[PDB]
C-alpha cells in the first residue's frame, strides 16, 4: 500500500504542490516542492494532527494479484488532482497576510471556483514532524462575528421583500433604545436623518438595525439562509456552517444587533450571525453574480497517472437567494462603501471596487476587521473575503486596504 505511487496535486497553472517519489527501499516518501504555500488547502494524513485539506479529502483519488505485495507497484498508480487555486494569485493572498492573524479568499464570482485561500499563522509539512493556532485553517473552521459585513445581507433582505429602498431616509441617531436596549453608532455619531445607501456606505448601526427590525426574524433568517448559512460549503472541501438562531426564539433587542453583524442572543438555538471567511465570499458573489449562490469548489479535474481528464466539476448553484434587481441595487450600494464610505482603503485607482467593511470585538477588548468586495464594479471577475484579527494591535480598516490591494494585484494576474 506504501508500494503504491500516490497522486500529485497541482494548482490550476501548473505548479506541482505535492509529490511522491520512490525509494529504493520500495515505499514513497510525500514530497512538498513550495513547502509553505496552501498549506491548510494541500493538508496532511498525520497520526499526531489528524488529516486535513485535498490530502484527506481526495485520499481515494490520489491513493488474485492483491495478495502479492510484490506487485504492488507494477499495477495501480494514484491519479493527480487539479486545483482552481492559481499559484500568483495565492502568493498575493500569502503576502498580504505576513505579520497578521486572519484569512483571505478569492473567489470566481460566476462560478464559485476558488482562486486564492489562504489561512495565517501557518506552517510548513516539515514542520509537522517537529512541533507545531497555526493549523486552523481560519478560511472555512473558524467563526467569527461579522459585524458590519452583515448588514449586506440585511440590505439585500430589505430591498429584496420591497421594505425599502436604497433612497429611503433613515433617522441615524448616536444612539436608540430598540427592543428595551441600546444600539449606538460607532463613537456615538449622530449622523441626523440620510438615505439608506448613505447609512450603509458610513456603515450606521441605528439604520440598519431599524432596517433588520422592520424585516422581522423569519425574514432575515430565511435570507442569511438562502445565501448559505447552516449549509457546510464546499462541493469537495470542508467548511463549518455558518449559524443563526431559530427566528422564534429571537428578541426584538437581539434582531436589532444580528441584523449588523452581532450576535447577543441567549436561548437554545445558537446566537448568531457567526460567519466563515468562505460564507462571506459565498455571500459577495452572489451580489456579483446576479443573485444566483454558488457551491465553491476548490477542485478543478481529476488526472489519470498518464495525464487523461477523469473527471471535470461542474460548477452548481444553491439557489437564487434574491432577484437580480435587488443584486444590482445592493452592488451599488456597495461602490458607495467604496467610493465615499468606510472602505475608501480599498480605492485603487483606475479600476472600480465595491465592497461592505465590517469590525467586531472579541474578549480582552480585541477585535477583528473584515472586508468583502468585488471588481471590477460593471462586469466582476473576482471576489475577495478577508478577516484580519486583532491579537494585541489595534486593526481598524485593515480589512479594506489588504481586500483592495488583493484585488487589484488579482486583476492584474487575470490580465496576462
Ligand atoms: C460595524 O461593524 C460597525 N461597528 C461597530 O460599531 C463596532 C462593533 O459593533 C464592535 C467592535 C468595534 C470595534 C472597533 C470599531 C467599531 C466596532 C460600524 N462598522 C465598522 C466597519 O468596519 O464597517 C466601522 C468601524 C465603520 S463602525
Amino acid at each position: 500500500s506504501a508500494y503504491v505511487q500516490r497522486g500529485a496535486i497541482i494548482t490550476s497553472d501548473g505548479v506541482t504542490l505535492a509529490e511522491s517519489v520512490k525509494q529504493d527501499d520500495g515505499t514513497y516518501v510525500r514530497n512538498y516542492p513550495h513547502d509553505g504555500m496552501a498549506s491548510h488547502t494541500v493538508g496532511y494524513i498525520s497520526t499526531q494532527y489528524g488529516t486535513a485539506g485535498i490530502e484527506s479529502s481526495m485520499n481515494e483519488t490520489l491513493t488474485w494479484r492483491s495478495a502479492l505485495y510484490s506487485m504492488a507497484g507494477i499495477n495501480t498508480t494514484g491519479s493527480s488532482v487539479v486545483l482552481t487555486i492559481n499559484s500568483q494569485m495565492q502568493a498575493v493572498a500569502e503576502a498580504a497576510l505576513q505579520g497578521y492573524s486572519g484569512s483571505i479568499v478569492v473567489m470566481d464570482p460566476s462560478t464559485g471556483a476558488v482562486l486564492a485561500k489562504a489561512s495565517s499563522p501557518s506552517y510548513t509539512h516539515a514542520e509537522l514532524g517537529t512541533i507545531i493556532s497555526q493549523l486552523v485553517d481560519r478560511t472555512t473552521q473558524a467563526l467569527y462575528s461579522p459585524g458590519s459585513s452583515f448588514k449586506t445581507v440585511t440590505l439585500a433582505a430589505g430591498i429584496d421583500t420591497h421594505k425599502t429602498t436604497l433612497d429611503t431616509t433613515y433617522s441615524a441617531p448616536g444612539t436608540m433604545e430598540i427592543g428595551g436596549g441600546t444600539i449606538h453608532n460607532y463613537a456615538n455619531e449622530d449622523m441626523g436623518t440620510i438615505p439608506l445607501r448613505e447609512a450603509f456606505a458610513r456603515s450606521s448601526n441605528t439604520a440598519l438595525a431599524q432596517l433588520g427590525v422592520a424585516l422581522g426574524a423569519d425574514n432575515l433568517v430565511s435570507y442569511a439562509r438562502a445565501f448559505g448559512y447552516g449549509t457546510a460549503l464546499g462541493q469537495d472541501f470542508s467548511t463549518t456552517p455558518s449559524l443563526m438562531p431559530n427566528p422564534a426564539e429571537m428578541t426584538t433587542w437581539e434582531l436589532a444587533w444580528a441584523s449588523c453583524g452581532l450576535p447577543v442572543g441567549e436561548h437554545a438555538s445558537p446566537a448568531g450571525p457567526q460567519t466563515t471567511v468562505m460564507q462571506n465570499a459565498v455571500i459577495a458573489a452572489a451580489i456579483a453574480n446576479g443573485g444566483v449562490v454558488m457551491n465553491p469548489y476548490i477542485v478543478d479535474r481529476v488526472l489519470s497517472p498518464e495525464g487523461a481528464v477523469v473527471s471535470t466539476t461542474s460548477p452548481k448553484s444553491l439557489g437564487q437567494a434574491v432577484s437580480a434587481d435587488t443584486a444590482a441595487q445592493v452592488r451599488e450600494a456597495m461602490l458607495g462603501v467604496v467610493e465615499s464610505g468606510t472602505g475608501m482603503g480599498a480605492r485603487v485607482p483606475g479600476v472600480k471596487i465595491a465592497g461592505k467593511t465590517g469590525t467586531a470585538d472579541v474578549e480582552n477588548g480585541n477585535f477583528n476587521s473584515f472586508f468583502i468586495g468585488f471588481a471590477p464594479y460593471d462586469h466582476p471577475t473576482l471576489v475577495v473575503s478577508v478577516v484580519i484579527e486583532g491579537n494585541g494591535e489595534n486593526v481598524l480598516g485593515y480589512g479594506a486596504q489588504v481586500g483592495g490591494r488583493v484585488l487589484a494585484q488579482c486583476l492584474n494576474i487575470q490580465a496576462l
